[PDB]
């Protein structure tokens, strides 16, 4: 209920969501590339539309990466400021674990 604890929790949850976003976005690229091939053979009048969706799917990967990194920096900055005094050891461990998961997810 400490306001710094509450803010830290929100930032950790936000970061976790950006990481899951990238995972689903990467899985979807592979599907869009398949969805292209399917619609290619079944219905090539849809291929132009799906070519454009595939290209956008691929660009959504760096977009998702950029969001993870912006969230990692925000959390990291907070931990140097009002987050620096949080006494909840397990929340601090979780914040550090989640940052490490984000860094792993990019790279």
């Amino acid at each position: 209920e400490a306001p710094n604890e509450k803010t830290l929790r929100i930032k950790v949850s936000a970061l976790k969501r950006t990481i899951k976003d990238l995972e689903f976005a990467k899985r979807e690229v592979e599907r869009e590339l398949q969805r292209l091939d399917t619609l290619c053979q079944s219905d090539p009048d849809r291929v132009p539309q799906q070519t454009k969706v595939v290209d956008e799917a691929q660009m959504m990967v760096p977009h998702s990466v950029n969001r993870i990194m912006a969230s990692v920096k925000d959390l990291s900055d907070y931990l140097e400021k009002e987050g620096s005094t949080v006494s909840n050891e397990e929340l601090l461990d979780l914040a550090r674990a989640t940052m490490a998961d984000g860094q792993a997810a990019v790279s």
